[PDB]
């Protein structure tokens, strides 16, 4: 999958926010996570993932990486 700079509704089709917002809550579940939120950081599209397991919290599809 690798990282992706558009993963957010505030990319610039906000028409879908429940796709763009879904690249942060389902990718989560995929780390072992329980949740995840993304915003506009700097006028940059960030998700940030919660309830995590590695973490519990703030913890970006990178820091989750398992093949790396």
């Amino acid at each position: 999958m690798d990282i992706d700079f558009s993963t957010c509704a505030r990319m610039d089709v906000p028409i879908l926010k429940k796709a763009a917002q879904g690249l942060c809550i389902t990718s989560c579940s995929m780390q072992n996570c329980g949740t995840g939120s993304c915003k506009k950081r700097s006028g940059r599209p960030t998700c940030v993932c919660y309830r995590c397991a590695n973490g519990g919290g703030d913890i970006p599809l990178g820091a989750l990486i398992k093949r790396g």
